[PDB]
């Protein structure tokens, strides 16, 4: 339904995965796109 874990896990993993602003912001959108795509099975 809405696995917030998959999201919070990406923010805590990505934040440490890289360092900066270009990848940081760009990452926030990537991790989010995956979440929204997950919570949304079909509408």
């Amino acid at each position: 339904g809405s696995p917030r874990t998959e999201y919070e896990a990406c923010r805590v993993r990505c934040q440490v995965a890289e360092h900066g602003v270009e990848r940081q912001r760009r990452c926030q959108q990537v991790c989010e796109k995956r979440l929204r795509e997950r919570e949304g099975r079909r509408e």
